[PDB]
């Protein structure tokens, strides 16, 4: 996590909101042990679980900011 404590749109913690994020999103969504995540900043649109609507939110980040 950047300066908050988590970033939320940030799942590979690099600082921004990317098309990698969107790699590490589908790893957990489909059920695999993402090393180096931030298993926090996937849940985008703050409900307390990592669900595709994060996923959206995740593509809503990444379309706007970089891909
Ligand atoms: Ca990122
Ligand atoms: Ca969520």
């Amino acid at each position: 996590g950047s300066a908050s404590n988590t970033i939320l749109g940030d799942l590979n913690d690099d600082g921004v909101v990317n098309g990698r994020d969107i790699v590490m999103m589908r790893q957990y969504l489909a059920g695999k042990t993402v090393s180096g995540i931030d298993k926090n900043a996937l849940d985008i649109n703050g409900d307390g679980a990592v669900n595709g609507r994060d996923l959206m939110e995740l593509i809503k980040k990444v379309s706007n900011n970089t891909s």
